[PDB]
């Protein structure tokens, strides 16, 4: 083709792609919104089960909104616009993990988060939760949890710290089994040591003071 | 399933991470080869920028097209190191090279035909396939970058053509780089990296125009 | 007009503008001045007496601001706004600081305009932009976090708990804002450290037994 | 009031402000578009000059309706507040208009004449203006574009335009000299004129030596 | 010899560069293994920082010393990937790990004996040799770093010992970290990286002192 | 040993090593001095053979000074204090290369530079010239040479540019045969393209003007 | 003159200046050394206190001869010119002297008293002085070291020192309050006092609650 | 003395010092002022007439400097030196700029001291430090490189060749200096670009035929 032809045609393609980036940014703007709302419901901790339920309830909207975001591009092109919802997906994993931790004191599985976010497993096509974002959200949870232990002592709840300690310590232990390569992820993992250290000191302050 | 132990979860993820790391490894392996052939192809063509060699453009074009043959097998190999639907996942490992190959394919086409390779013709040369066939594709962002690079090489080429006596290519290059400038102008570049690279085109346009000015003034219409 | 006619003309417009920037910069200098004075009165933290002396100084602020109001047209407000931003924001902080110290509540954006003698958004002449107001609140959280620390070393073991609750409400309130202003977000990332510090102070007290 | 009340209210204002910026960007995008379309019509020069000029003026028409449209997307008192969203385009439009005028009159358009072409309102009016800084920018852009023009002229056979542009640019430089550039961004851009001056002059030189 | 062509020179250098690249590759390979064992060794010992496990320090020390066995074979292997006289040439590839191993060897020794491993004893544990035997050595800069790291772990350890009821280790750790502080003070640290790391010791000293203060106040002399 | 013993002993070792770093810095200060002197003798180009001889003559002092620097540490510890003379060694390779280019219009071999700097080949022990520093000095020469071509035209010497062009172009071609990995080196190689481009334009200006 | 003449001359001056810095660093290195040696003698505290003090004063002796030596390595008019080469050590020596005095008199050494111990000359004299900024630094260092001391005191059985140090530090804080710290580096270091104040106070608290 | 006695005393010394910094900063403000004026007179590049008007202004510089001489003791010169560095260096540049424009030679450090009315190193009271002098020379090379460019667009085709030779001598002269001053080296890395630009200007002329 002639230069002119080539470019008028690439103009089409460009505009078609910018449409997609727009539809995705639209929904992602909805997700970050909901995520903030869920954060507040939960942040209240600083009636757990009620907060947890109103939160799992909010995740409902994330389910429909995500299946909506699912129709703004062909599934096989997920990873092309990943960076438009990375931040959000990592927050939502954290929030889901936070809910599960608060109600069972356990670590949501990657497969269980997919279920909560109306997402589907890697087996299928469409929207999926990659291992790096999950590990990310989990690390964010450790940060939240270490902060929580602090506040629980000033709330008078001298037991949570001890459970959180064992939990974060297990996470630390978990991450030790991995040989992280990703620059962002590793820079974050380097923060676990601080959360781990903080919780151990909180436990220490209690042990010395009497409770245990 | 329901719930698992922290330990089970991380031992499981340990599998995936290591699997993922293997893919990147194969990919970097093959990509290393690609960047390699690309270097050798670039040399064969760069022979035009040193007086001689500019005497048998056909010959160079043939061997360069000869090389694109290994690029075909290496690319269908690289196609085996990862699952096709995860293209944009590892895409960064081969970006730089892909944009290089686009420019090289376009350069060879321009030396022979003095026209701009189509995006789709570029894919037939690299041994890959269009958007209509699950596999390895050439995104528009990469094609446009390779074309911008070509604009730079051709501005360098007009200058050397003159010192080599060829006073005909500069004029065709000026017309051509102007058509590319106009072509780019009818776009709404959003990608910052690309929009940045496009700010350089203005300079190539300028350079190639002054060469034509130099020849015009010397007495060559 | 001729090429020369055009530039001798603009020369005039440029000189006129630079005159505005100069008068503005003069008064602004007076504001930064009063601001530092007020900050000192408050930094001393018989504190409720300081509020009054502070509230007193805001009077010079009133006059000086209505003064600055005549160094440029009320229409071209955002044409020179970047000459008093720092000061306006600093001022919002002090006012809120005073209001927090005596009422332990957050000044409203509209009350702060009254205190600085600057008319609200309905009445034209000089408005207090949301971004600036919010910037002042942020600087307030910054100060409040430092206060709790000194409050503890001062004997007061109750302010730290109130400050903590307040700062968290602010955090909770900023979260609700879909902050677009690049500069404002950059500053909002600071609240996080303030919340942490304040919360830790409270932890210390609680662990000690207060 | 309570913190929650204050902020939920602020939420309203911020959401309102963001709508305006959106409407503004929506229109500006339309301004940059037509600008590029105008640029191209003129770029054809690098006679036939007159023809293009008419098609360029024909286009500034929509610029008039789109700018009066953008004028209804926000209050006049907030012009300078969102100036940046259209700074680039405004300086771009000044250049074009100025370029069109030069091609058909070899004279420098006036700041007020430009406002009349863009369908904007002069100094004696509110809403949309034409800040001196932006005006001067457009003129500098023009200097640049004309320096290219002379080079491209000589290569077309037109050994005349060069000389005129040379003088024209020399006056602009003179104009900018007797001006105390307070701004800093515009100050650097002015450092680029000396180069456009030097260029156009060497062209005159080549023609002078040749004949 | 005399003189050569530009081409001959670069084709020749091409050999060396590729040779050099091979060495770095082997080295990174083995070093990857070392960082690996180091991680597993670190885990075995980190078991002391979680309530239980602090009950059989002997056992952990044995398995950890068990591991240092593979570190011995891997290090005499890594010793084959490059020519001994070029130690400080590739040294950076294994710095981080070496400083890790120093700290781990020192940590194990401290858990068993409550004393500071000598630099030379550390070399006998890693399977390498002293400055008096052409081969792989442990530079003083790396030893001092590993000791600084150990100071950090032990300050963390005193805190956890207390929550685990052991009120005897903190006191020995305080004495020990103080002796290290004093020891460092009689040096003229020039290396910036190390001098920076040493500024952290002051903090560990402080921490361990407050634990002893907490116990003293509670009633434990 | 006891902590005290350990550290008093490491105090010795530290002081012994600081002595070496001092002796080396002393001589290196002599080398940079001489190198500057040689640069001036040569920079005069902007009687070549006289300048070249007074320069090869100055290299004589580098020969004794280097064999002197050779007695400030055991040869097998060369690479431990390499970074103390890297800069200088790369300058001296460049200056040697510059001399040879100016007198034979050829590229000194790495083995010939070792000879000029009183150094000894890789075969022996002691002071040696690594391939990265050599490639570095050569790249510095390309920069000097491109600058020279410019000045030679304003000096009236319309022939040097043509020889320099062919020479730099050969260097460019030479570096294309390599797959540089070193960050510093590659960041420098990225500069050859500018020197190559400049020289081609100088040749271009001449060709158009008449000479060729 | 010619460029060459100017610079070869300048070469002489620069070479001269560098010699002075070298001589200064040579002596300073000796000052930092003895400082560390002094620090250690005192650090033993973390009675026996008096003993150490004498051995510490015994050491400041060489500080006297080394400082009068460093005083002969450059002209008096250039004191502030090379102040930075010994800033660290001077502030370090102030602290030590001050620390020694506190351990034996529980009082704050005077700026002039310190100059007398270091073998330096007071304000009424040239050459080597004792800048107020450096003095205040040393005092802050001291605050820090004393806060550690009380903690370490209680762990030794000495339930007395804590209370005294508490008061002492509270006065220092008071002293620094009625001071308009213009400097900025010293301003941050002062932000550290509030922490030393808070620490020493919690120690008093623990003793108060215990008995 | 008592803990309180000590701080009420230093308070005095601090206030005294801050007074010095204030008087100094006042005069300095006057110098930057005159400096900009002189720069403008020179930036106009009948140039040799500009030198005189320039040489004229340096007279206010003399008085103002001898003025600044009484705002602090001559002994504590380097105790406040970092208040006029920028200005002193700027001034050295102008003087050398004037001397270059009329003599096409490099002012000596001692001549510049005379021009600024500041006594040399032998006579006490106020010295011109080598670092500052050298900094001024560097800023001069900076200006000179810009001059050649405008000189060409102005018609003068001979200054560019002289400027080139001069700048190279400076480069050649700085090379001889074992520059230790971190700041000075940072600035010396700038000469390299100046040499290049100037040399290219000369190339242009030579290629054109001048």
């Amino acid at each position: 083709m002639s230069v002119s032809e080539i470019f008028v045609e690439l103009q089409g393609f460009l505009a078609a792609e910018q449409d997609i980036r727009e539809e995705i940014r639209k929904v992602v703007q909805s997700l970050e919104q909901t995520a903030r709302e869920i954060l507040t419901l939960l942040q209240g901790v600083h009636d757990i089960p009620k907060r947890c339920l109103k939160a799992r309830e909010h995740f409902s909207t994330v389910k429909t909104h995500l299946t909506s975001l699912k129709t703004k591009f062909p599934a096989e092109q997920y990873y092309r616009f990943h960076e438009h919802w990375r931040f959000v997906l990592q927050r939502l994993v954290f929030l889901a993990a936070f809910v599960v931790y608060l109600e069972t004191e356990t670590l949501v599985t990657r497969e269980a988060v997919t279920e909560i976010l109306g997402i589907e497993p890697d087996r299928e096509k469409g929207f999926h939760l990659d291992v790096e974002d999950y590990l990310s959200g989990v690390l964010i949870l450790a940060s939240e949890l270490s902060r929580l232990s602090v506040n629980s002592v000033t709330a008078g709840d001298y037991s949570r710290p001890l459970h959180i300690s064992t939990f974060i310590n297990e996470l630390d232990s978990g991450f030790r089994l991995l040989n992280l390569k990703n620059d962002s992820l590793r820079k974050r993992y380097d923060g676990l040591k601080y959360d781990v250290k903080k919780v151990e000191e909180v436990v220490y302050d209690l042990s010395i003071r009497g409770f245990n």
